[PDB]
């Protein structure tokens, strides 16, 4: 699709058989989720915003669908108020931005 | 332009005739900047990110270009540790996500 970004761009995705729904997000490197029960066990990692520092769980070769396109990568758990896909997957399912 | 997405959407823009880089971020409601001055007047606004809230400067009505497309908004500034254009004025450019 081509969607505007009047409001917050929010898809469906699919992950582990639950459907959620996620913040396609050109700002973020990296893939971020809320709660999502990944399965195992977890590397620790550091990330960054506009607040300071926060420690997140890392998780790899995580199969996420994304209105229909599959993406596997790196997905963080971590305390984000929304679910957040960022380029690491965006990449993948070949989203880019337009004007 | 086309944007991918294997690197950070950086972009230069210009806002008080000063050339400056910053993120295309769709993650974002709101355009945050580093400090500078702009004119008239502020108010003070908080702002919440990864790692917690930051206070920002508020001034409505900022003419900014960004690759040549004109929009005017809202800038909020402070210490942020990157150049954000946030949907707000990604609107005002005609920037949408395709894949
Ligand atoms: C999700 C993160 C992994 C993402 N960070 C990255 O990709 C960073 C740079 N990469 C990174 O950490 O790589 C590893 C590494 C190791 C350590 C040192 C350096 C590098 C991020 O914070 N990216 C943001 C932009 C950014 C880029 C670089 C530096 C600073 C800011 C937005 O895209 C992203 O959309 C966030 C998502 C966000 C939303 C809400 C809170 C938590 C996360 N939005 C924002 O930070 C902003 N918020 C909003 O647009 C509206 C106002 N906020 C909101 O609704 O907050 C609600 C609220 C706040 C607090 C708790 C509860 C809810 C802001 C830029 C205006
Ligand atoms: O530039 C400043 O001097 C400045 C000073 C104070 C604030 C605040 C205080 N707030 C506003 C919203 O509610 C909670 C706290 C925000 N930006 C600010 C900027």
């Amino acid at each position: 699709p081509q969607i505007t970004l009047w409001k917050r761009p929010l898809v469906t995705i699919k992950i582990g058989g639950q459907l959620k729904e996620a913040l396609l997000d050109t700002g973020a490197d990296d893939t971020v989720l809320e709660e999502m029960n990944l399965p195992g066990r977890w590397k620790p990692k550091m990330i960054g915003g506009i607040g300071g520092f926060i420690k997140v769980r890392q998780y790899d070769q995580i199969l996420i669908e994304i209105c229909g396109h599959k993406a596997i990568g790196t997905v963080l758990v971590g305390p984000t108020p929304v679910n957040i896909i960022g380029r690491n997957l965006l990449t993948q399912i070949g989203c880019t931005l337009n004007f």
